[PDB]
């Protein structure tokens, strides 16, 4: 492989840059999400979310997750078999299944004792 | 793997960013390579960089290419074999094997030809 390759080539290379990210599941497999007017409904049924309540109390009366229905972000009605759906805690400054989609169980690598 | 997860869990999920980077390869395995006052030199043999003339044109008499030897950087004397050492010719804007270290030969995906 090193030699096809010249001094002063320009070259394109493939980097593997992995890395470990920290979100909340909010939907299992089968699950339908609903967040509307800063409630979560899963399944059609609303879910208290106390661990948010920081998060609300700090943007003074703004909502802190915005509307949507999973099939208005995903294209999917229900979270497929073999995946989840992850939020972060820190609605406004997260980057999470909201932005890219559903992901898979098995790259789940362990579960935080949130202290 | 989605049997021992919960709803509300919080967890720790590994996601394979890859990635492809475009950059000159300057060292191939055995070279050894230093820059001083703007000019490289390969195995101690000066080696002119035409391609770069545009670069230190724009920034006025000021050095492009920072002074380096490279065990200086890399802590090895020379390129591993089965790697290289890539340089951006944006020099001051490139992250690159200054920064990174080498390169796996068989990770370049490919060659650029630039016109």
């Amino acid at each position: 492989h090193v030699g096809d390759l010249n001094r002063f080539d320009v070259v394109v290379f493939h980097a593997n840059k992995k890395e470990d990210y920290v979100k909340r599941i909010i939907g299992l497999p089968g699950d339908h999400i609903e967040y509307k007017h800063d409630k979560l409904y899963v399944n059609g049924q609303f879910v208290d979310e106390p661990y948010l309540e920081t998060y609300k109390k700090e943007i003074d009366g703004r909502q802190l997750t915005g509307d949507f229905k999973l099939e208005e972000l995903t294209k999917e009605k229900s979270v497929p078999p073999g995946y989840i759906f992850v939020v972060g805690d820190n609605r406004l400054g997260s980057w999470d299944s909201r932005h890219f989609g559903f992901v898979k169980a098995d790259t789940v690598v362990g579960k935080v004792d949130l202290r």
